[PDB]
């Protein structure tokens, strides 16, 4: 399953999150990880210490990161059943 | 509304809680932080049946107590919210 | 033997605390009983600080809610001693 | 004045009750009665160690919290009493 901005929210689900320790601890970790990067990176447009530019761009690369971390914990999640 | 054991999972979603993020500051955060640690509360305490080093009474005994502590922040952040206007 | 110029005296905290070893149906009716005299003794003197009663009508109230704790006081004490509390 | 569970003892003295008798009336038995209930959770608080159908573990837990409710209860009182002129 890929991963991208704009499905962020409709696979990183409560669902989906319920679904071994060394495999389920980290992963668990790692998915939840990018739930909590991905709405503070939401809120970066809230920041009026930020011009327009800059809480774009940050959004855009955190956004990036909860992405490449979900990525990378449904993979491994995949690759364990 | 009065939340309970048996109706948190139904209102501690994913969807009431981006209804929150329309609030100012000083009601937006600490009704999400109230909220959200409800949520893993609740979430946490599931996970004491899983715990093969408690007992049956143990575990159960534990899950009641963290999840009466859930269910109060949980009314909590829904009492702060409905009186900011949310309606969920 | 309670009367109003001994009962502060009498009704302290570490009396009360005494009652805590009763056993349980005597305990909280002696307990009850103990700490209402003290709470009735101590607002005795509450309406001469309200402009609404009269001073006369105070001090009758005064008076009369003072001698009430004092025998409500020394029904508890009897009880507890009944028990064997000692005072 | 900062109420602690460590300093309640030492504030919430009959000396200290008895500068509320000087409270104007829309504000005196109000703010008596907050002291008064306050002095009587912290008081009673350790009630459920002499409870032998209490679990002492239990009791511990009814007790500090208890205690934080009456602390906060006494702190209400003192600072209402304060913003209304009381020098404790």
């Amino acid at each position: 399953m890929k991963i991208t901005s704009s499905n962020f929210a409709t696979i990183a689900t409560s669902e989906n999150f319920a679904k071994p320790k060394n495999h389920r601890e980290p992963i668990k970790g790692l998915f939840k990880s990018a739930v909590e990067q991905f709405s503070s990176a939401r809120d970066f447009f809230k920041n009026e210490n930020y011009s327009k530019e800059l809480a774009e761009k940050f959004n855009k690369e955190a956004v990036n990161e909860a992405v490449e971390k979900l990525q990378k914990a449904i993979d491994l999640a995949e690759k364990q059943g």
